[PDB]
């Protein structure tokens, strides 16, 4: 009798069927993770869209006054030395620049209102220096308005008159209105870099995730290629069985 066959294929299909099991449990395993993959990228994909109108918003925002503050510390830098000699000697100074100055004073935080405290101010030898070398990123919700509110809403306050009555007062007065419309623009640009911030950090993460998932879906792949050759070998050399048996049957019979 052919007793052995019985068990021999018995226990054959009961691990290939085993197989089976452990195999597509990694092959769904696998679509779940397709799934999340394609999830991340479509949460990814509507991500840089709001990143990237805000980060251009940014620099139409930035571009719009940015380059009259530059072209302003060119020229307040770049000055005749005897243009502060006269400011300097000044011992009746005209209204239209002690207003000026006044207006540099306020903005670097040392606002004063008498103008023998303003000429020891004036020229320091480092008061050029310290307006050029000066980020916009330090004047007040309050300095802003107060300079506003006195001295770019009087009509006395514009370079055409200042700089009429002295040639040095003048480059500063243009660049004491470039400081302050760039401050004000940084009330709106401030929101707008910092919810960049949160989003930017978020979509980094999440390409990670992405990254992650899309890698844990190849090693499942890798793992599953395995089973399947291992299930394709399996029944492959079992069929020889029947192969075997129907030859011999065949060679009792006749």
């Amino acid at each position: 009798d052919l007793r052995i066959k019985s068990q021999e294929l018995e226990v054959k299909n009961a691990a290939a069927n085993d197989k089976l099991k452990k195999m597509v449990k990694d092959q769904q395993e696998a679509e779940k993770k397709k799934v999340m993959s394609q999830e991340i990228q479509e949460q990814l994909h509507k991500q840089q869209e709001v990143i990237a109108d805000k980060q251009m918003s940014v620099k139409e925002d930035l571009d719009k006054v940015e380059p009259a503050v530059i072209e302003a510390q060119n020229a307040v830098k770049s000055i005749k030395k005897q243009h502060l000699v006269e400011v300097r000697s000044m011992a009746n100074p005209p209204a239209a620049v002690k207003l000026a100055l006044e207006s540099i004073c306020l903005l670097l935080g040392e606002s004063t209102t008498d103008w023998k405290q303003i000429r020891s101010i004036i020229m320091r030898e480092n008061f050029i220096p310290t307006i050029v070398n000066f980020s916009a990123e330090e004047i007040s919700d309050a300095i802003r308005e107060k300079m506003k509110k006195n001295y770019m809403s009087n009509p006395s306050y514009n370079y055409e008159i200042v700089n009429r009555a002295s040639l040095a007062c003048g480059p500063m007065v243009k660049w004491a209105i470039a400081q302050l419309n760039y401050a004000d623009m940084l009330k709106r640009v401030e929101p707008l870099r910092n919810e960049l911030q949160k989003l930017e950090d978020d979509a980094k993460d999440n390409q990670q995730k992405a990254n992650e998932v899309e890698q844990m879906i190849r090693d499942l792949e890798a793992s599953i290629a395995r089973y399947k050759e291992e299930y394709a070998v399996l029944i492959s050399e079992a069929q020889a069985i029947k192969a075997d048996l129907a030859a011999v049957e065949a060679k009792v019979n006749r």
